[PDB]
């Protein structure tokens, strides 16, 4: 259903529940109710669960789950190395996650590191921080991540194809340790070139990175979207190769 929050209840911001704990908070009816109920299904080890919704006066909120690590390249950038078959994990349970949500046909629109979250024992889960999957709650950015058919285009309509060109920027993100394209001139031109087919430099993953995940961002990352694989398609082949090479 959804529960339905005060701010008495508490001591993007943290916030502290007096009977739940730690949480997070985005602070922004039937309408908005409606769509916060919609989000509430979404419900899956490895997606970030809306927990409340605060409805009070001079303010909107959400209140998400807390993830102790921050984000993936919070995580990535940290002095302390993060080994190969952790990294695969880490692929193997975004791919879980992506799934799941186009699986209750939701289509995130805006995946990136910032929006992968990280636990203490590196397990991750998905976020929609900007809240780009809403349509009532947004109402009240990088681009290195942006499928090209939306580059220049905010108004073609945005599919689960675009969720994988995403994914398939954040494999390289992910073994690389740093964003993308940091030699561009400026924004303008970069968009022209990665609409043209320009993509992140592979030569710049500088760490072991096996050829068939070089393979797999290649395939993600094809300008046309009808050739790029779907979610449980990347896992159809990406687990099987995971557990017999990876874990
Ligand atoms: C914005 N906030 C989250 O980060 N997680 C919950 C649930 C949620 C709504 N849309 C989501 C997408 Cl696109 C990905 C993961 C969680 C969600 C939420 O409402
Ligand atoms: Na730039």
């Amino acid at each position: 259903n959804v529960i339905k929050m005060k701010s008495s209840d508490f001591l993007v911001s943290l916030a502290f529940h007096r009977t739940q704990g730690l949480m997070i908070m985005k602070t922004v009816n039937e309408a908005l109710l409606e769509e916060a109920k919609m989000m509430n299904r979404l419900r899956h080890s490895r997606v970030v669960k809306l927990l409340g919704v605060i409805i009070e006066e001079g303010k909107y909120s959400l209140v998400m789950e807390y993830m102790e690590k921050g984000n993936l390249m919070h995580v990535l950038k940290a002095e302390m190395s993060t080994p190969l078959s952790v990294k695969g994990r880490i692929i193997l349970e975004i791919i879980e996650g992506m799934a799941y949500l186009h699986g209750k046909g939701v289509i995130h629109k805006d995946l990136k590191p910032e929006n992968i979250l990280v636990d203490n024992d590196f397990h991750i889960k998905i976020a929609d921080l900007g809240l780009a999957s809403f349509k009532m709650w947004s109402k009240l950015g990088t681009l290195y991540y942006m499928a090209p058919e939306h580059l220049n285009d905010v108004n073609a309509k945005p599919t689960e194809k675009s969720d994988v060109y995403s994914f398939a920027v954040v494999l390289w993100a992910i073994f690389a340790n740093k964003e993308p394209y940091e030699n561009a001139i400026a924004e303008q031109q970069l968009i022209m070139a990665i609409k043209s087919g320009n993509r992140p430099d592979v030569d710049d993953i500088t760490e072991y990175c096996p050829r068939e995940i070089i393979s797999l961002m290649k395939l993600c990352w094809e300008a046309n979207p009808e050739a790029r694989p779907t979610f449980p398609g990347i896992e159809e082949k990406f687990r099987p190769f995971y557990l017999s090479q990876l874990e």
